[PDB]
């Protein structure tokens, strides 16, 4: 079952082994993933989240961000520690109460403190549209045809060793998957069609890090959604997923009934498929219960090119078609060294009052806020140019705005921009060395909106800045309820603060 718009969610710790390894988790609804949060475009989501967490080793505290949702007015709902909230401390619950006007698609949910959604704290958020100009497109949407990507960590997220490198132990579809040493035959998920049908697969990807190459054996996939903007449709035959991506795929049942292979292939950790990892199970309804014997092409033959992609509605792009046609042009220096990413030469450290609570205390400019140099203030009603050249160590990074979508006027591996008809998205890949992937957006949002490198091992090193979007703005655009008024105090004095 699909919970919500108006449901609780209980954080709890628990057992897991959805690889055959056994470890304390991070858990939302009680399951990794968590339950997928649903409603329809415009609802009113209220979601009341209890902390019921004990075992500090995943820290006991937590804030929940709801994946690509624009937030628009309710910018204390968004989630990200010490920039829009301070966390809920154990034993306390708090109500993410929030509407999702003009949006409709495939978003997802995960702990924004720390490096805590990699402890499990991650699950799928669907806004169905009863109007969708792609429903005829399919016949079944449900939640059997969400397909989650994750990557599972054995050593706890807080307790991986400084100075050493962190590499996943497990690629999980749908939760499950084997484990890349001392592999077990554990069960693996199973998709299930009914030949003649076609399925609105929405592909998500909840990684902490790496990128999946992702393809079914002997079908391909037409694309129809980009995390969350329904674009035209491209029919690819593998698609290369970044961390915090979304996809919706048409997959036509048209191949003979049987059982063929899922294939994920992350871009670090085990390579390949021997004894079923990175793998799960296409199965036609009628099919014998055994493994695929099917095989991967050796080259596939249509892979996903971002820049092939293109909005299903005429969405344009904002400003003028040339390097640095926008009312505020950026460019970023995003840059690694001695452990630490840094951002225009620093390096975030989350403050200790919450971004949000600077500014609705009356602090009016970014050089006002905290931390210094990490808060960049935009101004209103105007066209945001930002580009992300890439180099820094670790890459490919996917960087992600919250509050916003954007135009990716550039994308990874191709030097030419497009002004005319672009994708729209969340989360892009910024590429790789003398690549300049660069977005574009309007500011019609007040709030300290975070932009950050996805990998969440990044994050926690410090690849992020705040864009102080309409300081002026904020506070009388984002009544706060007493609730979000009450957490710092309560955060503060649980911790001594
Ligand atoms: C990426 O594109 C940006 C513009 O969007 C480039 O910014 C220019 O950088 C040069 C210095 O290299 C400055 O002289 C200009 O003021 C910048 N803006 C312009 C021309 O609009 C940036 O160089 C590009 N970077 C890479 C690595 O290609
Ligand atoms: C590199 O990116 C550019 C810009 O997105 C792509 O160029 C466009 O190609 C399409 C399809 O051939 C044409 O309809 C457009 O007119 C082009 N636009 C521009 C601004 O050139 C190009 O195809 C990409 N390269 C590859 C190899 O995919
Ligand atoms: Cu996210
Ligand atoms: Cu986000
Ligand atoms: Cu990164
Ligand atoms: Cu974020």
């Amino acid at each position: 079952a699909q919970i919500g718009p108006v449901t609780d969610l209980h954080i709890t710790n628990a057992n897991i082994s959805p690889d055959g390894f056994s470890r304390p988790a991070v858990l939302a609804g009680g399951t990794f993933p968590g339950p997928t949060i649903a409603g329809n475009t415009g609802d009113n989501f209220q979601i009341t989240v209890f902390n019921d967490l004990t075992d500090p080793s995943m820290l006991t505290d937590t804030s929940i961000h709801w994946h690509g949702l624009f937030q628009k007015g309710t910018n204390w709902a968004d989630g990200p520690a010490f920039v829009t909230q301070c966390p809920i401390i154990t034993g306390q619950s708090f109500d993410y109460n929030f509407n999702v006007p003009g949006q409709a698609g495939t978003f997802w949910y995960h702990s924004h403190l720390s490096t805590q959604y990699c402890d499990g704290l991650r699950g799928p958020f669907v806004v169905y549209d009863p109007n969708d100009p792609n429903a005829s497109l399919y016949d079944v949407d449900d939640d059997t045809t969400i397909i989650t990507l994750a990557d599972w960590y054995h050593t706890l997220a807080q307790q991986e060793p400084i100075g050493a490198a962190i590499t996943a132990d497990a690629t999980l579809i749908n939760g499950l998957g084997r484990s890349f040493t001392n592999t077990t035959a554990s069960p693996l998920s199973v998709i299930t069609v009914q030949s003649g049908k076609r399925y609105r697969m929405r592909l998500v990807s909840i990684s902490c890090d790496p990128n999946y190459l992702f393809s079914i054996d002997g079908h391909d996939m037409t694309i129809i959604e980009v995390d969350g903007v329904n674009s035209q449709q491209l029919t690819v035959d593998q698609i290369q997923i970044f961390a915090a991506q979304r996809y919706s795929f048409v997959l036509n049942a048209n191949q003979p009934v049987g059982n063929y292979w899922i294939r994920a292939q992350p871009n670090s950790g085990g390579q390949g498929f021997d004894g079923g990892i990175n793998s799960a199970i296409l199965r036609y309804e009628g099919a014998t219960v055994e493994d695929p014997t099917t095989t991967a092409p050796t080259t596939f033959s249509n892979p996903l090119v971002e820049t092939d992609l293109h909005p299903l509605a005429d969405l344009g792009v904002p400003g003028q078609p040339f390097r640095g046609g926008a009312d505020d042009p950026l460019v970023l220096n995003l840059a690694f060294a001695n452990g630490r990413f840094s951002i225009d030469g620093v390096s975030f450290v989350p403050p200790t009052v919450p971004v949000l609570l600077q500014i609705l205390s009356g602090a009016q400019n970014a050089q006002d806020l905290l931390p210094a140099g990490s808060v960049i203030s935009l101004p209103s009603n105007s066209v945001i140019e930002v580009a992300l050249p890439a180099g820094a160590a670790g890459g490919p990074h996917p960087f992600h705005l919250h509050g916003h979508n954007f135009a990716v006027v550039q994308s990874a591996n191709n030097a030419t921009p497009n002004y005319v008809n672009p994708i729209w998205r969340d989360t892009v890949s910024i590429g790789g060395t003398g690549d300049n992937v660069t977005i574009r957006f309007t500011t019609n949002n007040p709030g300290p909106w975070f932009l950050h490198c996805h990998i969440d091992w990044h994050l926690e090193a410090g690849f992020a800045i705040v864009f102080a979007e309409d300081i002026p703005d904020t506070a009388s655009a984002n009544p706060v309820p007493q609730a979000w008024s009450d957490l710092c105090p309560a955060y503060d004095q649980a911790h001594n603060i």
